[PDB]
This record gives structure tokens, C-alpha cells and sequence, in this order.
């Protein structure tokens, strides 16, 4: 029914704030290291096609100031693992939960808690797009703000903010410092793929959508070759009987076999949705994953 | 641009779990008090039409089981419809707070938890009718809605019960329900729901600001536009909402009535397919105030 994110609490006591010169963004404090975006070290000059090895040769430890609140904590060591400074710093963080380092895969969802200047200012719930770009809501001074999911008492971290791209859309690394999807972390303009919808995450949401008693597109049936040969169409992804089975507990749940939902799907992909409106949205919603849907029902 | 909640970590520190018999429900642990919804002290039977005072005499504040993931009970107090535990230990997680009644068409935050734990945290508007869209399974009542200004937490709202129309009803951490409901399972009318036009152009704002302009078009008056609004179950607009939005029509650089202009063409011819900030609709949830924070 409603975008959700995780509770972010576990997640704001690892905040601090990272500056190198006259550049500030933020850092996840866990355990004795800071994890921040590499281009921290650059000027304003350096964006543009930054040399990062020759920069961070130039940087001592002490040039890193890192603040916790209205405490700086000690540098001692630093290195650099793919686009991520890591800062080995004295101090443990006593408020480091359990947590874990994921990559996830395009199609799941995970919060985001934007910070800026080490300080939380809200947080959402975002998808990783099938072209490796999420939407989300960042302003300058965004960076190293982190995506993560919540796993009963562990928090698995999955993304940290480093750029935006051409249509408004961002991009970012997993906490090793890897980008997700082609991109690079230099200031100029980069090709996003053309994206995708999730099909299983619209399923999910149909089926989000009976379970709350709109049932309006509900109709036929159809063939998972036959309903991928509508979804090429229209940019859909393509179905699978993972996914299918994926579905299974909002299918069970339901008592409506994916196959026609998928039938329903195919009518209000080529037909629309003709003024009417499903859970409150106009268009066809594909960031709630089968998981999410589950958890908020 | 996209619905961003505050952050809830203040929040989280202060959610109990509340049992009375076999009804276990979420409570709020503030210095040595928690505060839950007093429907805690009905069974299922009573919830048709309880009679609260009665059920209460009944109970002993050793019928109420708190737990912090047990504190001990000394006193209990019924505050309209809010059930006051007086416990023995102050909660160490107590952040800075103050309880407020929020207007119609203002937001907040709502950290949905189940037995006492938190769930997820999502951004609610007080709908002029004064019920919310929320997400709230069973369970969920004692839940509260909030907004943090700077260091302090303002707690707005509580959760209650479900409406027909599958809306929400609450109160605020007095007890006192917004709008005309009742804590009894009962069918109940909520009024008819009106637009917060207001929020409307800040998000029309908001969407010039992300660079989606599409929809600006001609200009109208004060009167002019309510004309319309009226018609399509829109709050009428008033010069301290053309204030209110002042921030945002300095930041653009057009004026207020000018994008009621807007506003009315969309109104009257639709949005022809197109979206806006990636909605097919116009949304009426975000605040100026909240927009400005966003951008
Ligand atoms: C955190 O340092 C910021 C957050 C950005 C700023 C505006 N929205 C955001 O999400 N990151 C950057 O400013 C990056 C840093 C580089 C070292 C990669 N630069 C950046 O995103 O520049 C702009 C906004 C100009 C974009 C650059 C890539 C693009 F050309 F494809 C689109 C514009
Ligand atoms: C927390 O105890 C629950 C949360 C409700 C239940 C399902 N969604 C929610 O938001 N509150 C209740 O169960 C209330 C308790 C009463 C003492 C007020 N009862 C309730 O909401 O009952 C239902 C869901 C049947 C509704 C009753 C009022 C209505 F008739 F108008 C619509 C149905």
C-alpha cells in the first residue's frame, strides 16, 4: 500500500562526517574503519578527469578530518579499494551494528538514508533499476550516503551514493567500492542503458493491490511465452518460472495463479489503465519487489 | 524527487510492547510514562461498544505487561482516549519531545511497528477529513506519526483503527481523536475528501525545480482559480497560502497565480497522459515546507 523503508536508527549511528581539504561528504563509521567516496579527494578541477592514485599519494593521514558530531576521530592509515577511501581510524564505533557488506542484484529494493554533512535528513526506499541506476533524492553534499537492508539485528549494506547522471537518476558503488553498473566516477557525462520494468515487482504489486481489495483488473489468461512476447513490447523484463515461483506466496495467498494475473498485466499494458487508478497510482508501480509485499501485508 | 520520512532512530528507542490479557499492543515509553491506545483493555467482545471506564475499574496496573525487548507498572491514568502506564524506570532512550495537534494538510512520519518493534517508516499526510493513508495491519495500533525539528520530536499522532474506505483514524498523544471518530468497531463516516491545493503547487514547484516544466502555461486571479477548485473538491487558496509558498516562488521565479493558471488547465483538461515527477497524478502530500527541505 505504502512506500516503506527500513528504520534507520541502526544505520544513523554510523554517520560521520569526512573532510579532505575543502571538500565534505559523508562516511560510514563501523568497527574501526570509515568508508567514504574516493573523489572526497578532489578539487573542483579534479572532477573533470581525475587521476586518483597521483591525488591520494598527495593526501596524509592527517588531511582527513573526520567528525562525529562535535567530535573529530584520529586517522591512522588509509587506502584506497576501488572508488571507496578506506580510513583506519582509532576509535571503534560503539554504535556498530552487525552488519554485512551485499551486492545486490538489479530488481531488489533497499532504503536510503540521505545525509549531508555527516547528519541525517530523511530516508526513503529506492530500486536498483535493471540498467544499474536508482532514482533517488540527492542534493550536493549527498555522497556517501549509504542503501542498506535490515535482516532481523543485521543490517546488510548495499549502496553508497557517488553521482549523478544525465536524466536525473544516480549511481553509486557497493561498500568495496565497486559501481554498479558501467559507470565511473569522473564529472562527465555517461550512458545509463536504456531501462527496463521489473515485471515480477508489477506482479507483486497487482497482487499488493487484491490483497487491499482493488480488484477492478482483474480479468482471461495466458501463456508465460505468450505474455513475454507482450512484455519485449512494451520494455518489460522477461518472466521466468523463478519468478513465477517467487510469487508463490502472494499467489497462494490470493488464490489467483500468476499466469492470469500475467493475463490482466497484458490487458493493461496494450489497453491502459483507462482513467481508473490501482492502490492509489496512475501508472504501473515496479519497486516493490514479492519480499517487500509480503513484509508489508 | 520522492516521499522521504525523517529519520526514526529517536523513535525506535522509545517503542514498547503493552499487553493487557491477550491483547498486545505497541506503547510509547517517554521519561517514566508510556502511552498506548486504551483499546488495549478490550477483549474482542468488548470493541462493539466499550464501555472504557467500566473496563478500566476492572483492571490493576499488574495486568499490564511492559516490555522493552519487562518494566514494572506503579500507576495508570486514562487520558481520553489514551491509556497513561506509569512505570518505575525512565526511559535512558528518552529523546527531546514535545506533543503536538497538527493541522489538516501538514505531514509527518509514521514508524509502523508490531509488538513493540519497529517495521518501517513511511511520510503520511492529515487529510482535510482528518483520516491518514496509511499502511497499518493488526497489531500496528500504538504506533505513532512524528516530525523532528532539529533535536526535539514532536509527536503528532497515534494509531487507532481503520475506517471503511480502508483510511486511518488516530489521535494525538492527549488522546483526543482528529476529526469525529470513535474508538468503537463501528462503521463511521469519514467526510468527503478534499485536495490540499496548497500542497498541489508546492509540488508543481517542486517538479519545475527537477526540471519538468511541460505543464507551465495565461494566468488567473484569487477568485478566479477557486472558482474552479471548488468545483473539483479542491481547498479554496488564500493569500497566506500564496505566502506559505513564497520560498518556492522566489526560488522559480513564477508567481503563485500563475501556476494556479497551470493548475486549473490540468485540472480541466487533464494531465493527457503525461507525468509529472513520475506520477500520472497530481499529489497533494508534500508540504512546502517539505519541499523546500528536499531541495
Ligand atoms: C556527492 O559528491 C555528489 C552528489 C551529486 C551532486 C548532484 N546530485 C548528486 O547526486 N557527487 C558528485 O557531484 C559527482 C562527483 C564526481 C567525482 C563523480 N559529480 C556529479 O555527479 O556531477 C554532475 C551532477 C554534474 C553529473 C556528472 C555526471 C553526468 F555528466 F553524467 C551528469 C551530471
Ligand atoms: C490496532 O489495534 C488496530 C489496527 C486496525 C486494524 C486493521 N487495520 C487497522 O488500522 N485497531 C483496531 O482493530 C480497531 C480497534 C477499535 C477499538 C477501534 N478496530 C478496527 O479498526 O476494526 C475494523 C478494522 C474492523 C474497522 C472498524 C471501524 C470501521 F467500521 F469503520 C471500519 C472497520
Amino acid at each position: 500500500f505504502r512506500k516503506m523503508a527500513f528504520p534507520s536508527g541502526k544505520v544513523e549511528g554510523c554517520m560521520v562526517q569526512v573532510t579532505c581539504g575543502t571538500t565534505t561528504l559523508n562516511g560510514l563509521w563501523l568497527d574501526d574503519v570509515v568508508y567514504c567516496p574516493r573523489h572526497v579527494i578532489c578539487t573542483s578541477e579534479d572532477m573533470l578527469n581525475p587521476n586518483y592514485e597521483d591525488l591520494l599519494i598527495r593526501k596524509s593521514n592527517h588531511n582527513f578530518l573526520v567528525q562525529a558530531g562535535n567530535v573529530q576521530l584520529r586517522v591512522i592509515g588509509h587506502s584506497m579499494q576501488n572508488c571507496v577511501l578506506k580510513l583506519k581510524v582509532d576509535t571503534a564505533n560503539p554504535k556498530t551494528p552487525k552488519y554485512k557488506f551485499v551486492r545486490i542484484q538489479p530488481g531488489q529494493t533497499f532504503s536510503v538514508l540521505a545525509c549531508y554533512n555527516g547528519s541525517p535528513s530523511g530516508v526513503y526506499q529506492c530500486a536498483m533499476r535493471p540498467n544499474f541506476t536508482i532514482k533517488g533524492s540527492f542534493l550536493n553534499g549527498s555522497c556517501g550516503s549509504v542503501g542498506f537492508n535490515i535482516d532481523y539485528d543485521c543490517v546488510s549494506f548495499c549502496y553508497m551514493h557517488h553521482m549523478e547522471l544525465p536524466t536525473g537518476v544516480h549511481a553509486g558503488t557497493d561498500l568495496e567500492g565497486n559501481f554498479y553498473g558501467p559507470f565511473v566516477d569522473r564529472q562527465t557525462a555517461q550512458a545509463a542503458g536504456t531501462d527496463t520494468t521489473i515485471t515480477v515487482n508489477v506482479l507483486a504489486w497487482l497482487y499488493a493491490a487484491v490483497i487491499n481489495g482493488d480488484r477492478w483488473f482483474l480479468n482471461f489468461t495466458t501463456t508465460l511465452n505468450d505474455f513475454n512476447l507482450v512484455a519485449m513490447k512494451y520494455n518489460y523484463e522477461p518472466l521466468t518460472q523463478d519468478h513465477v515461483d517467487i510469487l508463490g506466496p502472494l499467489s497462494a495467498q490470493t488464490g489467483i495463479a500468476v499466469l492470469d494475473m500475467c493475463a490482466s498485466l497484458k490487458e493493461l499494458l496494450q489497453n491502459g489503465m483507462n482513467g481508473r487508478t490501482i492502490l492509489g497510482s496512475a501508472l504501473l508501480e515496479d519497486e516493490f519487489t514479492p519480499f517487500d509485499v509480503v513484509r508489508q501485508c
